[PDB]
């Protein structure tokens, strides 16, 4: 891993649930089983969508938690742990889709104007999640919706390892700016939707509210709006990307088109510590999309991001820091590719975040973006979630292994780990001052050969008079090993003699000792 150590001592792996319910799938007993054997493949959990449109479907505190605590139940037969999601998104609703589970339809009616929904640049309507921007009509509904969940789960509390929410849609926090619609899918540039007239009012009423009038904005920003109607989002998306954000204008655009996710972020982190925290007191998370197309495009820079909403990385994971939400991010199966026309990054997108993540002390986890039918896609998750020090791995979605064992059993082996406190000593190794020891070894968890920036670090212990370190390893898979000098100028000087290995390393803690 990065930085001289190891993998994430809690890594955890978990299954993501059908989209459909499961008594529309198999029935609850065939579903204990394959809970009972995903268990012996090393997964800890099942992550799940607890649909809003199911849950209070006939109106408002008209609750039926009746599926979420059946599931539970089963999920406590089978001796596993689960992780819920609340879905206030909604399901699918384009046919190939696996569900249609759209929002509770009368939540709309709560409104007389626009501010309820998204409208992009060309005035496409978007109803699959609430518009962050109606803050009052969140609080209500999602902390009545949170409070009542907790209340009927608590009888459960004993198989719930942590919570998910919903910031957005596909349960991501972002604008539903790429849809199929909107003329806005992959690998696409990327639509603003601040179209409604409640979002442009508000845009307005921050800048007045930060500079005071019009004519302090039109000092700002080198314009010469005529009056404050004219203050508004961008008139054409595309320049604006081109060259419209480096403006003053376009600097405050964003900022406040990004701060409206900051702020849904700190009021649901809230909301969702408010319901859960004293009942279940487990960690809580939120997940943000990996938008990965229109990356490094020359002219377009981030094409696809901006518009979701994501401008800043640093200034968005600030606010999962604050309000106290662990991170999940996607596409840790892909490769960069970076070529046109879509001018797609994806490992470099997933190595930035989890960087910031780190750096921000910020728990991670991560997902596969797409169906793995195939283990070298198994090895590039490995490689990421291994080395950037992923604190977990859910796995989309339960049908691709649950009924292909030659899948299941390569998951079990590279990513179904249980990690081990372990020592690893070598003596007699020929230093000079400045030198460092490292190891690095044959799988991801210990940097797949690399010496340059994933080799494991060794310390040296006077008293003994050896190089050593406590290193996490997964249990119970054969490793091979070797260590080697890094002069102080990070060059690698030499290599231990012969190559080490540990077959397989050991359920218990306890050390391996070898000779340079
Ligand atoms: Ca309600």
């Amino acid at each position: 891993a990065v930085n001289g150590k190891g993998m994430n001592p809690d890594y955890k792996a978990y299954l993501m649930a059908p989209l459909k319910k499961i008594p529309e799938v198999t029935n609850w007993e065939t579903f204990e089983n394959d809970l009972r054997w995903a268990k012996q493949n090393g997964f800890y959990a099942i992550t799940v969508d607890f649909w809003w449109g199911d849950m209070e479907k006939n109106g408002d505190q008209q609750f039926d938690f009746s599926y979420a605590q059946r599931f539970a139940q089963s999920v406590k037969n089978a001796g596993m742990k689960m992780i819920p999601i609340i879905s206030t998104h909604q399901c699918g609703g384009n046919v190939g889709d696996d569900c249609n589970v759209p929002i509770p339809s009368w939540v709309w009616n709560q409104k007389s104007d626009d501010s309820l929904y998204f409208k992009s640049e060309t005035g496409t309507v978007n109803k699959e999640t609430l518009n962050p921007l109606a803050s009052d009509v969140i609080r209500k509904e999602y902390g009545e919706l949170y409070t009542a969940f907790a209340a009927a789960m608590k009888p459960y509390k004993d198989v719930i390892a942590k919570i998910y929410l919903s910031g957005g849609p596909a349960g991501e926090l972002r604008y539903p700016s790429y849809t199929t619609s909107d003329g806005t899918g992959y690998p696409s540039r990327g639509k603003f939707q601040a179209y409604t007239e409640f979002a442009k009012s508000k845009f307005r009423l921050w800048v007045l509210n930060k500079y005071g009038s019009l004519n302090e904005v039109n000092k700002a920003w080198g314009t010469k709006l005529i009056s404050e109607l004219a203050i508004l989002p961008p008139s054409d998306g595309e320049q604006f990307l081109m060259n419209g954000y480096l403006s003053m204008y376009g600097k405050d655009y964003l900022e406040w088109y990004q701060g409206i996710l900051e702020n849904h972020t700190k009021l649901i982190g809230e909301l969702a510590h408010n319901a859960f925290d004293t009942t279940f007191q487990v960690p809580i998370g939120a997940k943000i999309a990996g938008v990965h197309w229109q990356y490094n495009n020359p002219t377009i820079p981030h094409g696809a991001e901006k518009p979701a909403g994501y401008n800043d990385y640093s200034h968005l994971l600030d606010a999962f820091k604050s309000a106290k939400l662990d991170v999940t991010f996607t596409c840790l199966e892909m490769t960069d590719k970076g070529s046109y026309p879509e001018y797609s990054m994806p490992k470099t997108l997933v190595q930035n975040i989890a960087t910031l993540a780190n750096e921000k002390g910020i728990v991670l986890n991560g997902e596969n973006a797409l169906s793995i039918g195939n283990e070298e896609e198994y090895k590039r998750v490995a490689e990421m979630a291994f080395n950037y020090n992923f604190a977990g791995f859910t796995l989309l979605r339960y049908q691709d292994v649950m009924y292909n064992n030659s899948l299941m059993g390569k998951f079990k082996d590279l990513l179904g780990v249980t990690p081990v406190m372990q020592t690893i000593v070598v003596k007699n190794v020929p230093t000079t001052i400045g030198d460092t020891v490292y190891i690095t070894g044959n799988r991801a968890e210990l940097g797949s050969w690399d010496t340059k920036q994933y080799p494991i670090q060794l310390y040296y212990d006077s008293h003994s008079n050896d190089w050593r370190g406590n290193v996490v390893l997964p249990a119970e898979r054969n490793i091979e090993f070797k260590a080697f000098i890094k002069s102080k100028d990070g060059t690698v000087k030499s290599w231990q003699t012969i190559q080490q290995s540990w077959n397989p390393v050991p359920l218990k803690t306890t050390s391996h000792t070898s000779s340079w």
